[PDB]
């Protein structure tokens, strides 16, 4: 498997950007497996559009 985190939830939360999390679900991002292709304009149209908060969610995805 190799992804150090369980639920969206808990991975959202060790990064800081739970705030987030009613975004990943409405667009039908359940599991952390749907979360390893996202790139920026993915979160874009999620309403993720601060690049920080992109770079954050990016980096984090490249380093599991």
């Amino acid at each position: 498997d190799g992804i150090p985190y369980r639920t969206v939830s808990e991975w959202l939360e060790s990064i800081r950007m739970k705030r987030y999390i009613l975004h990943f679900h409405s667009a039908g991002l359940d599991t952390m497996e749907c979360v390893l292709e996202l790139t920026a304009e993915d979160l874009t149209q999620m309403g993720i559009t601060l690049p920080g908060h992109q770079k954050r969610i990016l980096c984090s995805i490249q380093g599991f």
